[PDB]
């Protein structure tokens, strides 16, 4: 797995389960084209987005539907979603992690 | 101001100065329209983006140009930028502070909304 | 002030008001000695903890009573408190801002140090 | 494993390796007594601190030597260490995660 996403809930201290995640890659006309998508597991993880074959150098956007997550819990959150945008410069594994709260989120990249 | 942006640097323990910020508003033809832009001050703050009159209900995107910030300090960070997307003023006028704390491979954002 | 503390609430999108804060200084008999304490204001800030004269070089511990904060809002959080321990003024006098962003099972802290 | 610690480096986007971690449990005279310790692995993880037998209800302190980590990298950091203090109320697995930067850290508890 060259690309994994992991989502945590900072309020309840749990994985954030069943969170929709959409991945886009930048096209040569500077528009976003769908690339991969999924829902986080019981462990708050999403694997199997891509193969190494398909995950070439490029600019990618990882969109996490945080709003639906919080609304399902009876909480009116601040953000519409959380978006993580990065170049994969693949030269010399990417884990995109997000930690969520209703009015706040943090994200880090672990690249190994 | 009804909309303020504050940016801190987690590596240097400092305000993040001269960070470019672009604000867009969703135009319901569903494209992002330019709304306001500016650069953070020596205190890492950006005020004067808009007036209460102009800051109507809508979905807004605050784009913080983190990459140009780290690169200007001569290094190569992970993210292209940090974006914060939210609905504003949908239960009437509020004051919004969008805060960001930056590291080369990580950032945090939070909103302070007062009435 | 040479030492200020600011606390935000990530669940409510608000300053964290009336949070108790205790500051201690290591006494080199190696016990923590009381230094200053206070409660955050309606803006989530705490000033007036010390003077430049009294804030000498040393190792300081800033203890933020997060548990009493969440419990006062009627819930049961994970941490007992959030502590921030640092050496101060060891390359001469600086101004320190200790900031914390709080959730029931998580917190973040950062320092802004200016000259 | 009832207690795991995981440490990440927010600057470099990597696990924080070889970081010393000391765990204390509160004694009945309101003093801290050593409980468990270790160094993070190549994956930035520390397991095998405790058994379920030994990990009874109590107040625990997890101390992460962040200062040595940053100094070894040629960076003068702000904090002496990062301390995480919590009651384990074990009634109905604890993962203590920390994300580090020279002047900042975040910590979250994932309790499953
Ligand atoms: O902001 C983050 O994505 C973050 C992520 C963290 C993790 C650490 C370790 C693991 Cl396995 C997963 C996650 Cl989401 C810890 C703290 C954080 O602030
Ligand atoms: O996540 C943030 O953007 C953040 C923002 C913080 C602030 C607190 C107070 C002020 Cl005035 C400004 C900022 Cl950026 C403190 C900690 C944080 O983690």
């Amino acid at each position: 797995c060259p690309l994994m996403v992991k989502v945590l809930d900072a309020v309840r201290g749990s994985p954030a389960i069943n969170v929709a995640v959409h991945v886009f890659r930048k096209a040569a006309d500077d528009t976003w084209e769908p690339f991969a998508s999924g829902k986080t597991s019981e462990s708050g993880e999403l694997h199997g987005l891509t193969t190494e074959e398909e995950f070439v150098e490029g600019i990618y956007k990882v969109e996490i539907d945080t709003k639906s997550y919080w609304k399902a819990l009876g909480i009116s959150p601040f953000h519409e979603h959380a978006e993580v945008v990065f170049t994969a410069n693949d030269s010399g594994r990417y884990t995109i992690a997000a930690l969520l709260s209703p009015y706040s989120y943090s994200t880090t990249a672990v690249v190994t």
